[PDB]
This record gives structure tokens, sequence and C-alpha cells, in this order.
């Protein structure tokens, strides 16, 4: 199964600048979202759902299609919430109407990250919109109330070694949880991106706690919170290694980050030899505007 990039008739760096800048301004704009979060950490959670039903032994899933916009996809259980991502990002399709669905979703958590003070991500366009057919089956994401042994074997499906998963986890920093969407209640609230989720794990004095869902997290004094599956990452030896890494170099996280999400969102494509070199957009701050 062989998914090959092919950029959007004839547009170029300037066309995709001026989609992040749309996604960026209303960013921006729409500010009231979620208790005055916004919608940067919905948008980074979509990337990473829309390519996280990737599976590296047949080369389904991933980013490459927009299956999302199906509803086999769309109401994965394991997708609750996300729609107001979708919908943040639907009057920008409308605007643009020729970029693809893959090409979208992934760009607007690039564009996220970077609006948030976080790394530049670089990414690649060409994604293609395939059949409704090729959408995935649900419960290829992962579940929340498990261990480090099963947060391993599950990003193997993805071609993600241990460095790979403690970088890409530091997204928990962003957000919080929604007792309605997961069954996990609380977080942080935040949308700058930082390093402060392994700080948060280090330094602070965790209590196994039930929510009103009757599930188990892990809560703070000071009001933050871990799922099972973060606070696993400091139970595993090597995990807890690298978590301490990024706890003392934000500029080594920053890096880490940024290479492993880009592969996240590429996961499962193949770019031409002639495929154009991956952009870095401008923020909105650099631009001026
Ligand atoms: C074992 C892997 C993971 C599990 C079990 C997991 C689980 C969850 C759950 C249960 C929520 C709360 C959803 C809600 O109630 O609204 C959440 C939020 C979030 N996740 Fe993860 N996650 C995982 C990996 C990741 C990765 C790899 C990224 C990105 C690189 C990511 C980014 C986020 C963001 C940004 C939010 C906040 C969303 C919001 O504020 O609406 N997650 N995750």
């Amino acid at each position: 199964l062989v998914h090959v990039a092919s950029v959007e008739k004839g547009r170029s760096y300037e066309d995709f600048q001026k989609v992040y800048n749309a996604i960026a301004l209303k960013l921006r704009e729409d500010d009231e979202y979620d208790n005055y979060i916004g919608y940067g950490p919905v948008l980074v959670r979509l990337a990473w759902h829309i390519s996280g039903t990737w599976d590296k032994h047949d080369n389904t899933g991933g980013s490459y299609g927009g299956t999302y916009r199906f509803k086999k996809e769309f109401n994965d259980p394991s997708n609750a919430g996300l729609q107001n991502g979708f919908k943040f990002l639907e009057p920008i399709h409308k605007e643009f109407p020729w970029i693809s669905s893959g090409d979208l979703f992934s760009l607007g958590g690039v564009t996220a990250v970077q609006e948030m003070q976080g790394p530049k991500i670089p990414w690649r366009c060409g994604r293609v919109d395939t059949p409704e057919d090729t959408t995935p089956d649900n419960g290829r994401l992962p579940d929340a109330d498990k261990d480090a042994g099963y947060v391993r074997t599950f990003f193997q499906r993805l071609n993600m070694n241990d460095r790979e998963v403690v970088a890409l986890m530091g997204a928990h920093a962003l957000g919080k949880t929604h007792l309605k969407n997961s069954g996990y209640e609380g977080g942080g609230a935040n949308n700058v991106f930082t390093n402060e989720f392994y700080l948060n794990l280090l330094n602070e004095d965790w209590k196994l706690e039930k929510n009103d869902a009757n599930n188990e997290q892990w809560d703070s004094k000071s009001g933050y919170m871990m799922l099972p599956t973060d606070y696993s990452l400091i139970q595993d030896p090597k995990y807890l290694s690298i978590v301490k890494e990024y706890a003392n170099d934000q500029d080594k996280f920053f890096k880490d980050f940024s290479k492993a999400f880009e592969k996240l969102l590429e996961n499962g494509i193949t770019f031409p030899k002639d495929a154009p070199s991956p952009f870095i957009f401008k923020t909105l701050e650099e631009q001026g505007l």
C-alpha cells in the first residue's frame, strides 16, 4: 500500500503561508473557547489523532487520506471533542478549497504549536483525500488507563521509540481533559508550549484519586493532573531518564518534539524525490501581523 504525495496543483510556499496565517489569525480572534484556553490545544490533538491511526505493518491509516471527515472516524469515541477543532477549520477550508483535508488537519497542528510559542515544525504538503472505504476502523488510538508497557508497545505500531514517545507526550502540557469527552477531569488549562509537563511529573506530590466517572487519575494539590499513561513515564526506568533530560533542557525538548511531531504527521507518505523540501512557516509575530 503506497501513498504518494502530490502537490496541490500549482501551489507553492506562499499559498501555504496564507493558509497558516488564516489559521493563526483565527486562533488569535476566537480566544474564548474552553474558558479562554483557545483552540490551540484541541488543534494539536486533532493533528495527532488523524495521524495516530497509522499502522506501519500495512500502511493503513495515518494523515494522508484525510479520513477524519468521514462519519466512522469522526464518531470514534476516542475522538470525542475534536469536532470543535473540525468546526474551527471549516471556514478556513471554505476560503482555501484547494487544500487537501489531510494537509489542512496537519497544518492546523503545526500552526497551533508555533503560535503557542513552540518550536518550528517543518511541514510538507501533498496529502491526497482518499475515499470513505479507506477510513480505518475505530480502536487504533490509545487507552489512558494503562501502564508503561502498554504505551511502549502501542507506539511501536507507529514506529516510535522511547525518546520519540516521551517527547511527544510533552504536548500534555497543553489544554486539559474534559469529563464529558474522555472520563477524566482537570489539567493546567495552559496555552503556551513549554517543557512544564516534565517538571510537573518530577516536582509535584501526586495522589491517586478516583474521579466522577469512576476512573483513576493522579492529582496534585496545585490542581494539576496526570493520566495513568502520563504517570507511567516516571514508573519505567528508561522513560524516567528521558523525562529528567527534558525537565532540564528546554531546547533539547523543543528540538526532539519538532522531529517527532513531523515524523508523526508524515508517517505512511512517500515523497517523490523532486517533491518540494519542507516548509518552515513564519509566525504572525515574525511577520509583524
Ligand atoms: C498514550 C498516549 C496518549 C493518551 C492515552 C492520551 C490521552 C488523552 C486524553 C484522555 C485527553 C483528554 C481529552 C479530553 O477529555 O478532551 C488528551 C488530551 C490532549 N492530548 Fe493526549 N493522549 C496521548 C498522547 C498524546 C500525543 C502524542 C499528543 C500530541 C503530540 C497529545 C495531545 C493532547 C492535547 C494537546 C490534549 C488537550 C486537548 C484539549 O485541551 O482539548 N496526546 N489526551
